[PDB]
């Protein structure tokens, strides 16, 4: 339920937190860069290129925003249960997140 | 619960919502003004000056923000449950809100 208010605040850790309508969720920003998303009650973070590529590759497959039979394949990728168990972990999960959007 | 999501969800019809950490909470801003603030699980409404001035003498009392001995009174007033669960009317209060605001 919360897991909008949640992350944002979770994610203080990296300075102020915003938020606005993306990809048919909420985007959270810091510095100014995306670095996650929450929709479908879901937390996702930002994979770069390369990330991105290693996990389709590996079987993984990223969150797609669709309208009207329109589907946009985005670069974010939902977070496994275990890491919100893992509060310090997403933190640093997102703050490489952070680093690697911002390179 | 989800009372952000669900406030920023209620209000796009004002204009452009975004929200960011504000005042311990997160603010709601319609085309870069804030009118609301989600905190303590409850949306609360901006009050302009004249507003919250009157509220105060009539016993009412702000969201104030406090870290480590230091308050910070804010002009934020929390909703009723009534009109949380009143989505039409919370919308117009919002715009008001919004109008006094600017
Ligand atoms: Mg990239
Ligand atoms: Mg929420």
């Amino acid at each position: 339920k919360p897991i909008l208010k949640d992350s944002m605040k979770l994610f203080e850790a990296l300075g102020t937190i915003k938020s606005r309508s993306m990809f048919g969720g909420f985007g959270l920003f810091a510095d100014e860069t995306m670095f996650a998303l929450v929709v479908n009650n879901q937390l996702h973070i930002r994979a770069d290129q390369q990330t991105s590529s290693d996990f389709e590759t590996q079987g993984l497959k990223p969150y797609v925003y669709k309208k009207r039979g329109f589907p946009v394949v985005t670069k974010y990728y939902a977070i496994s249960s275990e890491l919100w168990e893992s509060s310090d972990r997403l933190i640093e999960v997102a703050k490489k997140s952070l680093e690697n959007a911002k390179l």
